[PDB]
């Protein structure tokens, strides 16, 4: 009766393979159904036959997975359930501990949910808030991951990630509006976020810098952070002509990021949320 934890690489890749093969089952820009949730079933089988034969005791991961793929066609939870499994049983393939194999399943569920949650719903706003802190906490814990470990994570958290957005004076609208511009998918949002999210820690951690300092600075933070990257770069010198152009833009930016960061943040959240959804 196999370990997940303590598998050789040949098993390791079977077991990957089997999870993506999973994956492409699926589209997130649709709601969640019964096929796609059988399919999925069908190639966790797949990949459970290579992995202990067609009559071996399924690991505990493995047998988790199903459990969650059984109730989801009982009763976008479910579809979401089912991957934050998938993202915990690759976590601890790739030696994660259970706290971080924990981790990674609580926040890659989440950006299933937000990705399913509708732009209509009366909740959205709060969804794209969760999915925003979801994106942040996977990316903390990806840098300091071991590698099997960052796999699970940008495996499972990239479809999510590829959920198609479209659009429907005060700084926060204008933030949520330059990052909504700029942005296909919700990855793009949250990634275009967190540069900005960036430049105002920027701002904060160097009261003393300049225009052009900010900016150095700013650069080498995003080749420095997570895993395109001229794309963020490019969008950096969008938020420069915004919110740093200049010695007025400068000290409005200067205020709300020593004096209101967080809520800043959440503010342009709400308005980029009211930009897909339409509605204040």
């Amino acid at each position: 009766s196999l370990l997940l934890d303590d598998v050789d690489n040949e098993m390791a890749a079977i077991a990957m393979q089997g999870f993506r093969s999973m994956i492409e089952q699926f589209n997130v820009n649709n709601p969640a159904t019964a096929k796609e949730l059988q399919a999925m079933e069908a190639q966790l089988t797949a990949m459970s036959d290579q992995l202990v034969g067609a009559d071996g005791e399924l690991p505990a991961e493995i047998q988790a997975i199903k459990d969650a793929l059984a109730q989801a066609l009982k009763q976008a939870d479910g579809l979401a359930t089912a991957m934050g499994q998938v993202a915990f049983a690759a976590a601890k393939v790739g030696g994660g501990s259970a706290g971080t194999a924990g981790t990674v399943q609580m926040n890659v569920k989440q950006l299933y949910k937000t990705a399913f949650s509708s732009t209509s719903s009366s909740s959205y706003a709060a969804a794209l808030s969760d999915g925003y802190s979801a994106y942040k906490t996977l990316n903390s814990l990806y840098s300091e991951s071991r590698s099997g470990v960052q796999s699970a994570i940008s495996q499972t958290a990239n479809p999510a990630l590829s959920r198609s957005v479209s659009r429907s004076a005060d700084a926060s609208q204008r933030a949520a509006e330059t990052i909504v511009r700029d942005s296909q998918t919700l990855g793009d949002v949250y990634s275009r976020l967190q540069v900005l999210d960036s430049l105002m820690s920027t701002i904060v951690s160097n009261p003393q810098a300049n225009q052009e300092e900010i900016m150095q600075k700013l650069t080498a933070s995003i080749s420095k952070a997570p895993q395109s990257v001229d794309s963020l770069q490019k969008f950096a010198a969008q938020l420069e002509r915004e919110f740093v152009d200049g010695e007025r833009s400068l000290a409005e930016s200067q205020e709300n990021a020593f004096r209101k960061q967080p809520a800043f943040i959440q503010q342009v959240l709400v308005n980029i949320a009211s930009l897909f959804s339409g509605y204040l």
